[PDB]
């Protein structure tokens, strides 16, 4: 039984269901989802513990700064190479090449608010920053390297008030004028659907967040058919497609498993 870990993000559940289904289509391996994992730390500890054999979604910038204790590399190619080499060297874990998308933190406002306050970049927020309410996820305020503390020393301002909440709620919160700005995730389909505006990170504070699966080399050796299955998804999901997939769950309220199945069917399970 191949155990597949999903973080409690819509995107993680879709991709975990996708891996599960493709595995059972291609092979005789049985699969189980391990859901609601709180963070990459919980994920990483679960894999060290043998509780999961596959992380469906891990993000180069997040593990670089937290699991590996390293400085936030800002170049995508370099950050991915560093994460790949370190996961091999430290754990004999294989951090695959990316699905094809970067899911980054992104400061997001409405188009009405942008035009009113004259906002195109994150730096544009500085001028009235104490008047603003920012909605953020439940972990960002406390993160090291790529969190609020680092944000403040790079950008040289803080927001009037910051509200930590479940990520899924920040999209409606900003549409509804409850928050003035939110730290959204770039792959959420609600940015498109709600016509929200992503602000340029003009000081390149955030590292890249290219998304990949992670699997111990030991699991890959035990089940040699498994690598080829995962390889089918590498490079197949660009950010536009991930946004579309996410919205099917968060906007149309479909089950991650339904959304993953229709995607695999559209692409003929990549053979
Ligand atoms: C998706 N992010 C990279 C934005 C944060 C970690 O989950």
């Amino acid at each position: 039984t191949i155990k597949i870990g999903a973080q409690s993000m819509t995107e993680s559940e879709i991709v975990a269901n996708m891996i599960a289904q493709l595995i059972e289509h291609d092979t005789d391996l049985n699969t189980a989802l391990v859901k609601n994992l709180g963070s990459n730390y919980v994920q990483h500890q679960a894999m060290l513990g043998g509780d999961i054999d596959i992380s469906a979604t891990r993000y180069s910038g997040t593990d670089l700064t937290s699991t590996l204790g390293k400085e936030a590399e800002k170049d995508p190619k370099k950050a991915l190479n560093i994460v790949q080499n370190e996961f091999q060297k430290r754990f004999s874990y294989k951090w695959f090449d990316s699905y094809g998308f970067d899911n980054t933190y992104a400061f997001t406002v409405t188009k009405k608010f942008a035009e009113k306050e004259h906002i195109n970049t994150v730096s544009d927020l500085k001028k009235n920053a104490s008047q603003y309410k920012l909605g953020v996820d439940n972990a960002w305020l406390k993160r090291k390297g790529d969190g609020y503390k680092g944000f403040v020393s790079t950008y040289g301002f803080e927001f009037g008030t910051t509200y930590p909440m479940q990520i899924g709620l920040v999209y409606d919160a900003v549409k509804n004028g409850k928050m003035d700005a939110v730290l959204a995730y770039s792959t959420d389909g609600r940015i498109k659907a709600y016509d929200l505006k992503i602000l340029k990170d003009d000081k390149r504070f955030f590292p890249p967040y290219d998304c990949s699966p992670v699997i111990p080399e030991k699991v890959l050796k035990e089940h040699p058919e498994l690598e080829g299955v995962i390889n089918k998804l590498i490079g197949q999901i660009d950010t536009e497609t991930m946004q579309e997939l996410n919205y099917e769950v968060d906007g149309k309220l479909k089950e991650p498993s339904v959304v993953a199945k229709e995607f695999l069917e559209k692409h003929h399970y990549f053979d």
